[PDB]
C-alpha cells in the first residue's frame, strides 16, 4: 500500500493548478490554513498504513502563485502564531511524517526540501519582512533499487538556522545535521517554538526552537531572544530546486500559549 507519485516529474498538472493559495479540500484532516503555491499538486489525502495522510507534493518550477523567479514552490499549512514573549509562551506542532522524495540538484547547498519551519518576526529590521528562523531540510541518500538504479532510499534531516535575526544565504544561515530516517518510515514529529526563563540570567528570556524527531530531541536557542516578538510554525512541503518532493503528514495537532 503506497501513496507515492512515481510518474514523470513535470511542473504542472491540471489537478494541481489551483487558482488561489487558499485552495483546500472540505474538512481537511491536517490542522492549519492551506497555502498552496505549486501547480504540480493540490493538498489531498490518502488512507494507508492505518492512518489518514495529508499529501504534500511539489516539483521544480511549479510555483505559479509567487511572482516569477522569486520563492520556491510550496504547499504548507500555517498555524496561528504565539504573539507573546514572556516565559511560557509557545507554539507547539505535532504530527507523524513520512518522507518519500526530496529535491536534488546534485549540490548539497541547493538540494533537499523542507517539511516544516519555525518563523517569527523581530524588532530592529534585518531580513525579509516575514523572516524564517529555522527550517527542517531533508536531503536525499541514494541506494540501489534491486535492479541497478540509484534511487532515494533514506533522508538526512538537517536544521537550516539563522546565524542572527533575519539572516539568509551563505553568510546568514548554518546547517546542523540532525539524523537520518528511512524512506516511508513513519516518524513522530514535535516542534515547539517558544520563550522560557534563561537559567544563566535571572530576568532574561531564551527563545527556542526545540524539535523531537523519531524520539530524539534536537533543541536549539534562537539568537538574540530579546528581539523576537512571536513564535510561529508552518509545515508541509517547501523548496525543490531540482526534481520532486513528497511529504506525508498524519495526526497533526497544534496548540499555543501567549504569556506576557
Ligand atoms: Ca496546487
Amino acid at each position: 500500500q503506497t501513496d507515492e507519485d512515481t510518474g514523470p516529474v513535470v511542473d504542472c498538472t491540471n489537478q494541481g493548478t489551483n487558482p488561489t493559495r487558499d485552495t483546500d479540500i472540505p474538512n481537511p484532516r491536517n490542522i492549519g490554513d492551506i497555502d498552496d503555491r505549486s501547480c504540480y499538486a493540490n493538498y489531498s489525502e490518502s488512507s494507508i498504513l492505518g492512518k489518514f495522510w495529508g499529501i504534500y507534493n511539489i516539483t521544480d518550477g511549479s510555483n505559479h502563485m509567487d511572482a516569477p523567479n522569486t520563492l520556491q514552490p510550496r504547499i504548507e499549512r500555517s498555524l496561528s502564531r504565539s504573539q507573546a514573549t514572556g516565559a511560557g509562551s509557545y507554539a507547539r506542532f505535532r504530527g507523524v511524517l513520512r518522507i518519500l522524495e526530496v529535491g536534488d540538484t546534485g549540490t548539497f547547498s541547493s538540494s533537499g526540501s523542507y517539511f516544516m519551519q519555525a518563523k517569527g518576526k523581530h524588532t530592529g529590521g534585518g531580513g525579509s519582512p516575514d523572516p524564517a528562523i529555522c527550517l527542517y531540510r531533508a536531503h536525499p541518500v541514494y541506494g540501489d533499487d534491486g535492479n541497478g538504479n540509484q534511487v532515494q532510499v533514506s533522508f538526512d534531516i538537517w536544521r537550516e538556522q539563522i546565524n542572527f535575526r533575519g539572516g539568509s544565504g551563505s553568510a546568514g544561515r548554518t546547517e546542523v545535521f540532525l539524523k537520518n530516517v528511512l524512506k516511508n518510515e513513519q516518524i513522530d514529529i514535535e516542534l515547539e517554538v517558544g520563550f522560557r526563563d534563561d537559567p544563566n540570567n535571572p530576568g532574561q528570556t531564551l527563545h527556542y526552537a526545540d524539535a523531537k524527531i523519531g524520539g530524539e530531541e534536537f533543541n536549539w536557542n534562537i539568537p538574540e531572544p530579546e528581539r523576537g516578538i512571536e513564535s510561529g510554525i508552518r509545515y508541509g512541503a517547501y523548496r525543490v530546486k531540482g526534481g520532486r518532493a513528497q511529504f506525508r503528514w498524519a495526526n497533526t495537532s497544534y496548540t499555543k500559549d501567549e504569556v506576557n
